[PDB]
Formats: C-alpha cells, sequence, structure tokens
C-alpha cells in the first residue's frame, strides 16, 4: 500500500546507477568483458562519488596536487590476451552531467550512497582493523563488531545504519581520548563543531542498542559536561556487552555497479518491478548476474569468489556456518582465503595478471532478521572472552549490573537462528522454507585466526 512505493523509489535508485554505469562503459570504449570486470567497476564508481565529494571526505576517501577539477584511477583493457593498466583523467563536470542524466535531471544522492556502501561493505570483507583498534585503547577482538569502519570521515546518516556498534565506540573514543590529552579541542568554534557530532555520534550509538538500560547508559555519555576516562570505560563497557545483547546494525546488500549496469542494459525496470534489498532481489540478480576479476598469480579464484560473494551480501560479519548452509558450500574465515583485497595498486605488474569468472551464485537465499525447531550456534570462543574481560568491581553503577545480569542469561542460552529457513531461488514468494543444517566443526567467525592486510589506503 505504502511499501509499493519505496520498492519503485528503490529501484528508480538501482536503475539510475546501472544507466550510469552503461554511459561511462560506452564513453570508456570498454568492451563486455571489461564492463564486468570489478575492478573497472570500482573505478567508475569512484569517479562518480570523487565528482560529488568536493573533497568533503563524504562519499569516498582520497589522496591529495592534482587538478581538483579532474579525477580519475585505474581502467583495465584487454589488448592480446593479456591485461593493461591506463590511469584516465575525467573532468569532474562531465561525470557529474552523465550521473545526473542517467538519473533523469536528479542529483540522486542516494544512488551515490549506495556505492559507498558497496565499497564499505567490500572493505569489511578484506581488510583488518586490529591494529586501528589496539591504537584507539580498544580490545583487538572487537573485529565481530567492526560494521563499516572505513566509511568516509564526514559521512552523514547514509552510513550510521550501516556502522556497527564498534565502529561508534571507535569514533567516540578517537574523540575522548583527543579532549583527554588536549582539553582545547572542546573549547572555541572547533570545539562548539565537535560537541554537536558527539552528541549526533551518542545518539546514533544509542539507536543501535536494543535495551533499556544500554540506552540508558549511553544517555549518561551524551550528557556528561567533560568526557574523559568515565566515559571511555562506560563505551568500552558497552562494546563488550554488544558481543552478547547484540545491537541493531543494519546489513545492505549493495552490489558494484557492474551488476545493476547489465541489468538494465538487457531491458530490466528497476523502477516499474520495484527492489528491495532484503529478501531474493539480491539474489535473483546475482544468479542473472557475470561478473569478472582480475587474479593475483598465487590467488585462489574460489577464494577470490568468496571475498566478492561475502561483500555483496554484507556479510563479513556473519556467522559462517549459516553462511555456508545458503551458500550450498563452505564458507571460509579470512585467515584461510589464499587471496588479497580486489583493488589493484599501481605498483603491480599487469604482465603477470589474469582475469576469473567470480562464482557469485548462491544455492539458497534468505531475509534478514507459529512454531520452530530450536536450532542454535555456540558463541565464539573469541567472542566470549572478549565480552566477559572487564572487572565488575573495576567501576561500577546499576546500569551496569543490569546489562551484566543480562548477558550472563544470555550467554547459556547461546545464539539462536531466525527466521522460517532458507528458500529455493525458484521459491520467490518465499512459501516452502528449508531446513537449515549447521555444521559446528567450523568456526563461526569470519575473523578467526585473521591474517589480512591493515587498512590504510
Ligand atoms: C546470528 C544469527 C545466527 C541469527 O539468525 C540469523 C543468522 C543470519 O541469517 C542470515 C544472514 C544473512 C542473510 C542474507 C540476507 C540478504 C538479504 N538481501 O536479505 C543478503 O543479501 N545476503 C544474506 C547472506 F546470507 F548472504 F548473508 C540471510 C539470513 O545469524
Amino acid at each position: 500500500q505504502n511499501a509499493t512505493e519505496i520498492r519503485a523509489s528503490v529501484g528508480k535508485m538501482i536503475g539510475g546507477i546501472g544507466r550510469f554505469y552503461i554511459q561511462m562503459c560506452t564513453e570508456l570504449k570498454l568492451s563486455d568483458y571489461e564492463g564486468r570486470l570489478i575492478q573497472n567497476s570500482l573505478t567508475i564508481e569512484r569517479m562518480v562519488l570523487s565528482a560529488f565529494d568536493e573533497r568533503r571526505n563524504k562519499y569516498l576517501e582520497e589522496h591529495p596536487g592534482k587538478d581538483p577539477k579532474k579525477t580519475g584511477g585505474p581502467i583495465y583493457r584487454r589488448v592480446n590476451g593479456k591485461w593493461m593498466r591506463e590511469l584516465i583523467l575525467y573532468d569532474k563536470e562531465e561525470i557529474r552531467r552523465i550521473w545526473r542524466q542517467a538519473n533523469n535531471g536528479d542529483d540522486a544522492t542516494a544512488g551515490l550512497t549506495h556505492m559507498m556502501i558497496w565499497h564499505s561493505n567490500l572493505n569489511d570483507a578484506t581488510y583488518q582493523r586490529t591494529r586501528a583498534l589496539v591504537r584507539t585503547g580498544m580490545d583487538p577482538r572487537m573485529c565481530s563488531l567492526m560494521q563499516g569502519s572505513t566509511l568516509p570521515r564526514r559521512s552523514g546518516a547514509a552510513g550510521a545504519a550501516v556502522k556497527g556498534v564498534g565502529t561508534m565506540v571507535m569514533e567516540l573514543v578517537r574523540m575522548i581520548k583527543r579532549g583527554i590529552n588536549d582539553r582545547n579541542f572542546w573549547r572555541g568554534e572547533n570545539g562548539r563543531k565537535t560537541r554537536i557530532a558527539y552528541e549526533r555520534m551518542c545518539n546514533i550509538l544509542k539507536g543501535k542498542f536494543q535495551t533499556a538500560a544500554q540506552k540508558a547508559m549511553m544517555d549518561q555519555v551524551r550528557e556528561s559536561r567533560n568526557p574523559g576516562n568515565a566515559e571511555f570505560e562506560d563505551l568500552t563497557f558497552l562494546a563488550r556487552s554488544a558481543l552478547i545483547l547484540r545491537g541493531s546494525v543494519a546489513h545492505k546488500s549493495c552490489l558494484p555497479a557492474c551488476v545493476y549496469g547489465p541489468a538494465v542494459a538487457s531491458g530490466y525496470d528497476f523502477e516499474r518491478e520495484g527492489y528491495s534489498l532484503v529478501g531474493i532481489d539480491p539474489f535473483r540478480l546475482l544468479q542473472n548476474s557475470q561478473v569478472y576479476s582480475l587474479i593475483r598469480p598465487n590467488e585462489n579464484p574460489a577464494h577470490k569468489s568468496q571475498l566478492v560473494w561475502m561483500a555483496c551480501h554484507s556479510a563479513a560479519f556473519e556467522d559462517l556456518r549459516v553462511l555456508s548452509f545458503i551458500k550450498g558450500t563452505k564458507v571460509l574465515p579470512r585467515g584461510k582465503l589464499s587471496t588479497r583485497g580486489v583493488q589493484i595498486a599501481s605498483n603491480e605488474n599487469m604482465e603477470t595478471m589474469e582475469s576469473s569468472t567470480l562464482e557469485l551464485r548462491s544455492r539458497y537465499w534468505a531475509i534478514r532478521t507459529t512454531f520452530s525447531v530450536q536450532r542454535n550456534l555456540p558463541f565464539d570462543r573469541t567472542t566470549i572472552m572478549a565480552a566477559f574481560n572487564g572487572n565488575t568491581e573495576g567501576r561500577t553503577s546499576d546500569m551496569r549490573t543490569e546489562i551484566i545480569r543480562m548477558m550472563e542469561s544470555a550467554r547459556p542460552e547461546d545464539v539462536s537462528f531466525q527466521g522460517r529457513g532458507v528458500f529455493e531461488l525458484s521459491d520467490e514468494k518465499a512459501a516452502s522454507p528449508i531446513v537449515p543444517s549447521f555444521d559446528m566443526s567450523n568456526e563461526g567467525s569470519y575473523f578467526f585466526g585473521d591474517n589480512a592486510e591493515e587498512y590504510d589506503n
């Protein structure tokens, strides 16, 4: 009745990204293979984010030097059965024109934030944030709550939804620490700018807490005259609790522009048909898509396929035992994958590069959430140790005790799988659910035994 209009307005955003991609592939003379190459997709997506960014670190993060009226990056072409790389400079003004023209005159800011969230999801599936966490005095075992930690510095409410409790705590703790070392960080006009940002992040984090006590604790943090060690400890205590008492963090399955493009190219009317990020739409679209990736001489194609599959599905922070059943193949922790990131650095030799057909399909599909068969997944060892770390006698409170009690009663109950079950892709209505069978021999976390590169660029 109303949800019909939300699907159409979402489909219109998807449609405009695809119209944009086709126009860029055409402008760049990219072949069908080249346009489906995910490295080409990333550069094109970064160029449009860059054109509207105006060096504000709102849509993307970049390094200053070069012409501010131009923008660009690597475009990969196939010449004589071999891969080559060129750095192109495209006028920012013309990129904006092509974007708005593809979005039938609209600025379509939502289209940009959807590409930005796809970039954040790829980084959450690729890079480790352990050193970043230890640099802020946080426990490196908070890794499972770092949703959207690579989002641009001044990204708005668009990124707020996809940020984790650990990301919110990291950003809030970084502010509290700056003011502890330097009390002048809260004085003057810069202080006024920062206090407004402090209170907004506190309310954004508070919104993710699903209990009265967790939220009431965030009230004390937001309304503290001069944030310090007391607020640092309350924030890390709350991050420890969010390991047992799960917050409400949105995981949006945003796909690359090289997926939406061919769908619009072959006549899909996303505005008319509608599009929902939740449910079968991303799954069904990934079954009717073909994406290529540049592969390094030492990489396993199945492992590069899993990294991109997990990034498309905003699933780096999901239980691998669940992911494995839905995908119909074992999803390995990052430490067990023989692959690096999708992006190719300029110091890399292109003569060694090859290409691979990414296997982005799934056996089943599922929705992100009368009588159920109680199917539980034990909490990961590292998350139990991290959650029950801090001392009860250290800093006392009434809200602290109630959260401790809530954690102590949730722990034996373990992690309950939510939903009717998984569904066949042919079952588009979701009427025949399948009984999920989980393997407890495999670990639950994607970050267990993690050997990934640290995010820096
Ligand atoms: C902690 C517990 C055990 C609690 O019970 C639920 C369970 C996770 O269950 C899921 C997780 C993810 C999806 C999912 C959904 C979408 C979507 N668009 O709806 C997608 O694109 N990709 C996926 C993905 F598999 F790939 F991750 C569906 C169901 O975790």
